[PDB]
């Protein structure tokens, strides 16, 4: 059995968190696959290095240790949705973040509560690369359960994120997240007029989830 514990994000965790995020988003993210070629591993580490200081001092993120091996197997990066640092991304990841604002924007500022310390935005979540299906699912259940803990403890109103993989979308529904948008990713039109995820099947969705604490 996998026994885990949650530990607040520290400055030393920079390389371990990045390697978990890179070994979980690169070539596995359901959105960036349709933007090939032109998505590199450093495109995620560049964004992480840009906000690593802000991410640690906000005191909302954590890593997950395997207490048996005392090593990091997962991490959950979170921000105040009304206090997120804005990055100037220069790769094709800007298209992804503009699309996530397409989904999150109109809902966050017109339906979710106003003011700070209200919306805890689940920014990123990852697990170690060589985890088996049992440990990866167990780690996702642990990170989901612990994100709720951080929300209630920090006196937030709810948790809010956009789920782009079928596993996170099913975990969210199973965890009683309310669905506020089930957008079809191949219908999104970029500013240049094209559809960057246009080659995606109609079954691939971008679901905007929200859950009160
Ligand atoms: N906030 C939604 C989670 C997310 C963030 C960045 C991405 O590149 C991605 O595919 C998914
Ligand atoms: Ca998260
Ligand atoms: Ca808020």
């Amino acid at each position: 059995m996998l026994k885990m514990e949650a530990v607040p994000l520290r400055l030393e965790h920079r390389q371990e968190v990045i390697d978990i995020i890179v070994a979980s988003f690169y070539n596995k993210a359901d959105l960036e696959q349709w933007l090939k070629p032109g998505v590199l591993r450093t495109d995620y580490s560049d964004i992480l290095n840009d906000i690593w200081n802000v991410l640690v001092e906000r005191d909302l993120s954590f890593v997950v240790y395997d207490t048996n091996t005392d090593r990091i197997i997962g991490t959950a990066l979170n921000f105040d949705a009304r206090n997120e640092p804005e990055v100037d991304i220069k790769s094709k990841l800007l298209i992804v973040f503009e699309f996530l604002e397409f989904c999150e924007g109109p809902i966050r500022d017109n339906y979710l509560p106003k003011g700070l310390n209200q919306i805890l935005h689940s920014f990123m979540m990852g697990t170690a690369e060589k985890l088996n299906p049992r440990e990866n699912i167990a780690c996702m259940h642990f990170m989901e359960h612990e994100v709720l803990r951080v929300a209630r403890e920090k006196q937030f109103a709810g948790i809010f994120t956009t789920n782009t993989s079928p596993l996170t979308q099913q975990l969210a529904d199973v965890y009683h997240y309310k669905t506020l948008l089930n957008f079809q990713v191949n219908e999104y039109v970029h500013s240049d007029g094209s559809r960057p995820f246009g080659d995606a099947p109609d079954e691939q969705r971008a679901i905007v989830h929200w859950k009160e604490v």
